[PDB]
């Protein structure tokens, strides 16, 4: 299973709005592969389908979502789930 | 007078804050060059500025920050004319 994590996310950000962000990325399970890390911090851990998932994710480090850029990074399957 | 407006600001943003955003351009007066654009609806602050700056080389100066972070955010600067200014604060 292969994560990726964003960093920089709006207050407002949704799970809908992480996946139109993340369009051309094949998130496995769509919303359901997007989670957000709560205190809602800004980051979110991201499981997507492939190796070439991860590369296209990471073509969108500071990229805009609305009025900011997000940072985008690999995580592994031990950091994502110490951080939900 | 010369104005910038900056679009994006975190709505808490201090006039030191956008001073330093602003740290190569010669602003008038300093911190009381910056005015915060208010809410006619809710009387919070917008996001958005207006910026006096000291001359034409100055304006050119803030555009080149068109674009540029402000931690996550990115601030978008536009020049803006005596008569927006006066309508924003009004």
């Amino acid at each position: 299973p292969k994560f990726v994590r964003l960093r920089g996310l709006p207050w407002s950000a949704t799970h809908k709005e992480i996946l139109d962000f993340l369009e051309n990325v094949n998130v496995t399970n769509g919303s359901a592969g997007i989670h957000l890390v709560t205190s809602n911090t800004g980051e979110a851990y991201v499981e997507v389908a492939s190796q070439e998932d991860v590369e296209e994710a990471r073509k969108l480090n500071k990229a805009s979502m609305g009025h900011r850029y997000i940072e985008v990074f690999t995580a592994t399957p031990k950091e994502a789930k110490e951080a939900m």
